[PDB]
């Protein structure tokens, strides 16, 4: 009873998140490039837009969305010879060092059009110093609440950029971090549209390997792993104590994977 | 022909947009507060939380909205003797004089539990002046781009004060504002729970009326007027030219009142 209970979950999970199907071919890894490629171009198209906006932190899933970007746009203007047609990555750092180098690296590996370094820095920190809120607060709630104003207004940045260029923000999110609620919602949790809708976090390093991106940079790192994620959502076999986690976890975030509740 | 389908695109609108229909009575109105108010109580339960978080702006949606959350809240406290259920109204000053004289009428009409101060202004500032893309703007370009960073920086305020008060944060929309998509994207039209969806801008006055707004608030003031917005939701006559311009802002908004796209 309980086995067959939780399969069904999982399943419903899967098709809640449009899980794509274990890669079993390369035809199945390039007609996915093809496809989130073509998917790009119609989201320019059917909003009359002709720019891309997308934050570069040097993590592997704004990398595989930003090669995806810049190639998107690169066969747009050899297409219809439109050269407005461009790609903007945005620098946003901070002070983790391996990730600024990663993001270098990563840049390096996109060659986007056009990048635009942002310091939110100044703006975060003139927010806080208002917010009554934040004084008093134990630290580690503190730190949360501030990593999340820092995830919002990095959202800002882009939505303006996006603005002032009459473009689209695209966003990083895949099934491995939907099913946990692994975003901060309206931060990185909003965009335009979302390329990488529905892979594995598996499948997301896989497409990154496959449009060109260096080693270094495709393997780059609840109590659950990504391999225990990816498992579940493609109904293979894990731990029976993670599969509760996911299942429990996917729950109470579903308020983030959902319009505004209404009456 | 033409007639015929237009009816069947303005039925679809309202029940895209969960229109109310127009109150016959004082018990569709009494039915509307009771049901809101206890949706707001629902998802305070359902989410485990106590606090609720609004911007009063001095405009008669965030009065209402304000209103509700109070009385919800109250009612919360006096059933539960939890005395940590609260609302937190947020005062987020401009320069808009008659808004700032409406925003304390508004504040001295919810006697809300609390109240907290936020200028957002330095770190819109100090976004502002951190975007490159910003530099050269047209001026009526400009000042919609800074316009939509403060609706954003507004909202990233609100998300920190219930974050670190373990709170939801009460948005404003409702139908008049929602056809229009008359909001900014991830800004104002962010929020946990939207308690005025579904109402035509009178219902929202009506409702402000029932909840002892005083009048002078009660009635606070694309080509289209909520007059009209409002006949075309409940699907009263309207001016042909009206409809047709309605109908085609809800077509180029739809991406507002969706989920980020994804292939
Ligand atoms: N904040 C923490 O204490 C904490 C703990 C562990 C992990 N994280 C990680 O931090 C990142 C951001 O997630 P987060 O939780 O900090 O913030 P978030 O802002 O993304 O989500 C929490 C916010 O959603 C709203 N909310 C909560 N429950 C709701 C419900 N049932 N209905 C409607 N609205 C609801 C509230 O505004 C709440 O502050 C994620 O990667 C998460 O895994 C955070
Ligand atoms: N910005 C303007 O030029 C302008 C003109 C008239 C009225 N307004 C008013 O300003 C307020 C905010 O609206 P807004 O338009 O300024 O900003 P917004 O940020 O709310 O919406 C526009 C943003 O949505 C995205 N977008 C646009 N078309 C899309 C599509 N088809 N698919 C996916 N994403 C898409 C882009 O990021 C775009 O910058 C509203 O009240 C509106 O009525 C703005």
């Amino acid at each position: 009873h309980h086995h067959h209970h939780m399969q069904q979950i999982q399943r419903d999970i899967a098709q809640a998140l449009q899980v794509q199907p274990p890669f079993q071919s390369e035809a199945d890894v390039q007609a996915q490039i093809a496809r989130r490629i073509a998917f790009i171009q119609q989201c320019l198209k059917d909003s009359g837009l002709k720019t891309l906006v997308l934050g570069i932190s040097g993590g592997v899933d704004s990398l595989t969305a930003g090669l995806l970007a810049q190639r998107a746009v690169e066969q747009l203007r050899e297409q219809t010879g439109d050269q407005a047609y461009r790609f903007i990555a945005v620098r946003l750092p901070y002070q983790v060092q391996q990730d600024e180098a990663d993001a270098q690296a990563s840049l390096a590996t996109i060659r986007a059009d056009e990048e635009q370094t942002v310091n939110i820095g100044p703006s975060v920190k003139a927010l806080a110093e208002q917010l009554e809120a934040l004084e008093g607060l134990e630290p580690a709630k503190s730190d949360f609440v501030i990593g999340n104003i820092k995830a919002r207004i990095r959202m800002v940045a882009q939505y303006a950029i996006a603005g002032a260029r009459g473009g689209l923000v695209i966003g990083t999110d895949h099934a491995a971090e939907a099913v946990m609620g692994f975003f901060t919602k309206f931060g990185d949790g909003a965009c335009d549209l979302a390329p990488l809708s529905g892979l594995a976090k598996h499948q997301v390093r896989a497409l990154a390997r496959a449009l060109g991106a260096p080693e270094n940079l495709v393997e780059k790192i609840h109590g659950v792993t990504y391999a225990e994620i990816d498992a579940f959502l493609h109904g293979q076999p894990l731990r029976e104590e993670a599969a509760r986690v996911i299942v429990d976890t996917y729950h109470k975030t579903q308020h983030k994977r959902e319009l505004p509740k209404a009456p």
